[PDB]
């Protein structure tokens, strides 16, 4: 079968703006677009890194109010004590958090981190970056 | 709230690979990483609309010994005293620093400051992520 | 720019006391020395009259896994969002955080900040600084 | 002999500010206070600390522009990487910086380091404070 066809639930706000934006540019249905988003996706996660020493920057952010995001962000830090060095949080407004967090290690192990990060429930956006000082 | 349920076509084999990889990084289900992508691209099309408040992370590894880019860093920043929140910094050896920037702004603006930073002859790696403020996200 | 110079007559020992300490710490002069002193001085007193900009570190130790700590102080600082700029964590072990928040605005307002959250039972160690924001220093 | 007298410089401004106050809290005259700071200093600086295990944090003031204190801070930070966790860094004003630097060693020797800090010229202000985690 060339097509497999699912369903998502999203809040209706969350919709409404990727609507008129998938408009703007021209898209004729959401599966185009969607189509787009998991397509270059799965291009920057194919991008396999070795097991150099880097330093890198984890920038996230997320409602801190939400689900208990909060708490499996501290208990998922910890458990790498090694790799992260320090946090930098500023509250974005009374339930968005933004915070920077700054690692050192394997590349490849970072890596690990930083997707188990940015994939929690209750973190709304982030992006690594590594760089071999 | 509201949620509102709808269905998508996707191509078989793209969508094998892509559950394939999000159960590798360590997504618990489908949804939350297509809602993830969604929300990237709402925040990267909120960078291409010029005037909005956005927020970002600018960073950088340098050596302080070489040049004047610790002053020169330092002079730019305080340029922009409205749109840089703090930096954090990080001594990695006995020579190079690794700072990341936090800003807060109009992204033209915000651009514009790490265009000038990443420029910079002493600044050996440096990187823009253009992220959001929440405000708007959910 | 404008040197006043001046003199001051002070107890033999306690000067004598004076110079030694501050030739262990690592200052150049006495002078430097005395200008930090009224500096400081000066500072102290900028927070005695409750209404002026300043700037405060309120550093925090605590257990992130016991009582609701973790969220409650989030609550608390983001319930002052134009007087904390940002705060920077460290994490000590499995189980201690180490948080220094930094805050700027009028003095009284910091300081029930820190009121509120050096109470916070979760919070084992704690200390408010009281600095400047250099306007008005040289 | 009892008193030792000498001269000190201190640019006009800061001294305009500093005679106000002694003159609001009833001092006769500028040896008094003076003395009085010393006597505080002195004593705050003799509450030796052994060589226990602390975690800490050096908030310091200064004019960027003044001096070379930005290097000085720099190269006497990087040279204790074992001590020096992070720092973070808020721009005041067009001059002026406030800069909060996290560190964990010997308690004693936490305190050298805050000092040689403090006392670099061009920092206007700073305290430090320890805390056996
Ligand atoms: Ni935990
Ligand atoms: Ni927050
Ligand atoms: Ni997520
Ligand atoms: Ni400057
Ligand atoms: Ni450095
Ligand atoms: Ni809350
Ligand atoms: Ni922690
Ligand atoms: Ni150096
Ligand atoms: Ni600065
Ligand atoms: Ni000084």
């Amino acid at each position: 079968m060339e097509l497999i066809r699912f369903s998502i639930s999203i809040p209706s706000k969350l919709l409404e703006k990727f609507d008129q934006i998938i408009e703007e540019i021209g898209y004729e249905n959401r599966s185009e677009a969607i189509r787009d988003l998991i397509r270059d996706f799965i291009i920057r996660h194919e991008w396999e890194v070795g097991n150099e020493e880097v330093a890198g920057t984890i920038t996230i952010v997320y409602n801190h109010d939400e689900g208990d995001v909060v708490k499996a962000l501290l208990d998922l830090q910890h458990e790498y004590l090694d790799e992260i060095i320090s946090s930098l949080h500023v509250h974005m407004d009374e339930h968005n958090c933004l915070e920077v967090i700054v690692v050192k290690g394997e590349a490849k192990k970072i890596k690990m981190i930083a997707d188990k990060l940015l994939s929690l429930k209750g973190v709304k956006h982030g992006k690594l970056v590594m760089t071999s000082t």
